[PDB]
């Protein structure tokens, strides 16, 4: 004979979103988002000095 | 002759009543009015986290 109630002097904190960007580490790269990364074959990136 | 024994003072403390909340180690709990826990052996208490 089971009998539920619902403690409200607090509420329960399912889950945190951590950002990434929102954190430091985001500084030492440049991300950006290549949706067809899928597709590609191969990316370069040349340098010339 | 005039002979007299005095009572020079009378002196009660005052029980000091204390709520609990108050208390600096209220912040470590969630205090809730639950009657019914005479009648009830078995809990749980779930959250979805």
């Amino acid at each position: 004979d089971v009998e539920f109630d619902a403690l409200l002097g607090s509420y329960c904190n399912t889950l945190s979103l951590v950002r990434f960007l929102e954190l430091g580490l985001s500084v030492a790269c440049v991300c950006t988002k290549f949706p067809e990364l899928a597709y590609m074959n191969e990316g370069r990136v040349q340098f010339e000095v």
